[PDB]
């Protein structure tokens, strides 16, 4: 997250670090958002290679033992059918992770709330983006939990030509977009939270940014519309 603040030890607890086994060591690679004690969800570039994934709840500063986290791993990645790794563009990227173990609810980790299916947030809703991700554009990541605060831009204006164009799908969601503020590398796959009728629920999971740069003025953070997928997600939870 560029532009961002640390977030409070117990303000998202839905946010999961999606981590890779680098030897004898684990990376992190993507946020998530956890939506069942054994389901997340992430973005499905995230998991294009063929790596050993475990995923982090209850995180808060990767580097250092926070004294909440529950590490379990992957036993089953669901990509979206339509996922196409050439074109991240053509959309679809969304992915489900289904947990070898059920994690402890408490505090720290929480279940996302999820909006309900076709919901579209006027434009400039209040949001939050969350995430370990680059601090600047070709940076490194943070070591603690990221948030900024992300307007959304709505689907009009975003396939705008001034901004995405066509670039940009209605199964797409844009927030930012201001040069300050955005997700960067290592936020994809995580939570875009808006608040709606007092409640916070799980909008975007991150997508992409421009190759200029992850803060760059009238290009918004992208990210998959979580409404377009609901049908989709309880399909794939009720059948594995
Ligand atoms: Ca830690």
């Amino acid at each position: 997250v560029v532009g961002g603040t640390e977030a409070q030890r117990n303000s998202w607890p839905s946010q999961i670090s999606l981590q890779y086994r680098s030897g004898s060591s684990w990376a992190h690679t993507c946020g998530g958002t956890l939506i069942r004690q054994n389901w997340v969800m992430t973005a499905a570039h995230c998991v294009d290679r063929e790596l050993t994934f475990r995923v982090v709840v209850g995180e808060h500063n990767l580097n250092q033992n926070n004294g909440t986290e529950q590490y379990v791993g992957v036993q089953k990645i669901v990509v979206h059918p339509y996922w196409n790794t050439d074109d991240v563009a053509a959309g679809y990227d969304i992915a489900l992770l289904r947990l070898a173990q059920s994690v402890t609810l408490n505090s720290y980790v929480q279940l996302g709330v999820l909006p309900r299916a076709g919901t579209i947030l006027a434009n400039n809703s209040p949001c939050y983006i969350t995430g370990w991700g680059l601090t600047r554009t070709n940076g490194q990541l943070a070591q603690t939990l990221q948030q900024a605060y992300l307007p959304t831009v709505d689907y009009a204006i975003c396939s705008s030509s001034s901004y995405w164009g066509s670039t940009v799908k209605n199964s797409m969601v844009c927030a930012g977009g201001d040069g300050v503020r955005s997700g960067c590398q290592g936020d994809s796959g995580g939570p875009l939270h808006c608040l709606v009728n007092g409640q916070y629920a799980v909008h975007g999971v991150t997508s992409f940014v421009s190759r200029l740069g992850c803060n760059v003025t009238r290009k918004p953070t992208v990210f998959t519309r979580v409404s377009a997928y609901i049908s989709w997600i309880n399909n794939v939870i009720a059948s594995n």
